[PDB]
């Protein structure tokens, strides 16, 4: 007979469940400083390097 | 011959053991999330966000 569940409320909490991710090696591992602030403003949208 | 009214019938006070189970799940599974969460004023159910 009692019918109380109008004296509460529905709650969500404010927690965030994990999700899921993948690990990053390829970027670190290839070389970076050559290329790095070589492209610029005065270079167009390409720069070679010589040959040995 | 007929002794029997002699000796009387004895049952020990000692319990014989039996099998027992063992309990690994409960102190495994996350717990800390769902600790009082629920109470008068949330009511039947309560709801955790995703990301």
């Amino acid at each position: 007979p009692n019918n109380l569940d109008s004296n509460v409320s529905q709650i969500v909490l404010k927690k965030f469940l994990p999700g899921f991710m993948s690990d990053l090696v390829l970027a670190k591992t290839v070389d970076r400083q050559l290329l790095a602030g070589e492209i610029n403003s005065s270079t167009g949208d390409s720069v070679s390097f010589k040959r040995p």
